[PDB]
């Protein structure tokens, strides 16, 4: 038999499916999803790293002048500086006075700490959905891995689930994210060969052992003081440096939905949006005939207290009359009310007791034990506490639901002024047909 | 749960307050004041012998 329902991507939360196989007990099976996974596909556009400034010893020409030449360097460049004096610790360096010019050049690399500390800057595609299910099957609840996909059909004590395609597409990550270690940021980084200084980016290259590097510092070289070696330059600090102070919150942090964010590989998870189609192929073996299942007969249903406290805070007992020893499928007919136990033993005349969840006010539901339905109500309290650490284990409450004593008010109210209504009416008619028959 | 209920000054007299927590069996409070004291605050003036 193949059961499709479809599920909450809620993660921690349990459902309730009924798998109902005319000419057999009704079965239900709770499902929880325990771990729910968008892993995008990655490209690597560039690494993103701190650059190191490298200036060859300068090179005094004494009694001459010095020439550029051009070289390839990521981002060289090259000055004579005319009329220097520079000297050493013992006296002057150069024999001319004025016939002295410094060669003064320098260019940018990527710096020793690149394999290690650095930013990659990804291309995010459509992610692979993956998800880890909790099913209680047969009174025992087994887990199950699989991809969210429709497809890959996962078989676990000889039951088929299939899960998935996601009903959402969504995912936190944009087309273009940044991952510096544990932290996914999504920013339009620039474009490779196009970085720009004292912003990320201004240094380059395609992977952290690439030679390709691309810089854009304004690495522009100064004239020397006076008597001095030294290479002074004008450089735009590391952008990679500036960013790192500069990141602001990562995706972990910022991302909708509760997204939990992870890397190595990177990865959504727990994002509670949409919902998760679940297909079960359930084999024969595994129902009970309805002449073979016990027949429950002369149910009522008591509810001793009821808290809307979202926390399974109300509680009913269920008197029955069984035919014989066994186990039967509990279920409820309302999405209002939702009974944490999926399956319960009846032995002979007894009484049963299960807890339930509710929004509303005024509870009235009925109970499907193994095909016989029993009628529930209950006056509900508000909770004392205003606040949780758990999402709540019911379903919504909608504009439907109004609690018995208001519903009764209601109609009162409605009823008084409509029957006045109905009466000026009928008095208005009979003064329209009496005036309409004289002439 | 905090219970809130008043009672009468009268010392020897037992109370029964009823407190009602929905969701647990009624519980019931007898309270009886033993000793009532007002100690008023003094400023000796002066001796007299
Ligand atoms: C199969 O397992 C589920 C889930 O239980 C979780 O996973 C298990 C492998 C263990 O690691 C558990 O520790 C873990 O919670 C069972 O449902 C859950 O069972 C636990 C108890 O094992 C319930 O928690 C208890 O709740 C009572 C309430 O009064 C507390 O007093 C206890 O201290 C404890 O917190 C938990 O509520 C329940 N889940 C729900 C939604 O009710 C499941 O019963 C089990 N099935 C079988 C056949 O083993």
């Amino acid at each position: 038999y193949e059961h499709v329902t479809v599920i909450p991507n809620t993660v921690g939360v349990p459902y309730k499916t009924l798998v109902n196989r005319p000419g057999y007990s009704p079965m239900v099976l709770e499902m929880e999803l325990l771990s729910v996974t968008l892993e995008p596909t990655l490209s690597l556009d560039y690494i993103t790293c701190e650059y190191k400034t490298v200036i060859p010893s300068p090179y005094v020409k004494c009694c001459g002048t010095a020439e550029c030449k051009d070289k390839s360097l990521p981002d060289y460049s090259c000055k004579v500086f005319t009329g220097v004096y520079p000297f050493m610790w013992g006296g002057a360096y150069c024999f001319c006075d004025t016939e002295n010019t410094q060669l003064s050049e320098a260019h940018v690399e990527k710096s020793e700490s690149c394999k290690t500390e650095f930013a990659s800057a990804y291309r995010a595609h459509t992610a692979s959905a993956s998800a880890k299910l909790r099913v209680l099957y047969q009174g025992n609840n087994v887990t199950v891995s699989a991809y969210a996909n429709g497809d890959h059909a996962v078989t676990v004590k000889d039951a088929k689930f299939i899960v998935g395609p996601m009903s959402s597409a969504w995912t936190p990550f944009d087309n273009k994210i940044v991952v510096y270690k544990g932290d996914v940021y999504n920013m339009d980084y620039p474009p490779f060969g196009a970085g720009r200084p004292g912003q990320f980016g201004d240094i380059q290259s395609r992977t952290p052992e690439s030679e390709d590097v691309y810089a854009n510092t304004q690495l522009v070289l100064q004239r020397p003081s006076a008597g001095t070696v030294h290479v002074p330059y004008s450089q735009a600090p590391s952008g990679f440096k500036y960013w790192l102070k500069e990141r602001g919150a990562s995706l972990q942090h910022t991302a909708p939905f509760g997204c939990q964010i992870a890397t190595n590989p990177v990865r959504a998870m727990n994002c509670a949006v949409g919902n998760m189609p679940i297909s079960i192929d359930i084999p024969d073996a595994a129902f009970t005939r309805v002449v073979d299942a016990p027949s429950l007969t002369d149910m009522s249903c008591e509810v001793p207290a009821c808290t809307h406290s979202s926390d399974f805070g109300g509680v009913a007992i269920i008197k029955y009359a069984a035919s014989k020893k066994g186990k039967c499928a509990v279920h409820s007919m309302t999405n209002a009310v939702t009974i944490r136990e999926a399956e319960i033993e009846v032995e002979g005349n007894s009484q049963l007791q299960i807890s339930f969840s509710t929004a509303l006010a005024s509870a009235e539901f009925r109970v499907q034990v193994c095909s016989t339905q029993v009628h529930c109500a209950a006056e509900c309290h508000p909770p004392k506490d205003h606040i949780v650490n758990y999402p709540a284990s019911h379903t919504t409450l909608g504009v439907q639901d109004i609690s018995v004593t208001a519903m009764s008010w209601v109609q009162k109210i409605t009823g008084g002024v409509g029957l006045v209504v109905a009466v000026a009416a009928l008095i208005l008619i009979v003064v329209l047909c009496v005036s309409f028959s004289r002439h």
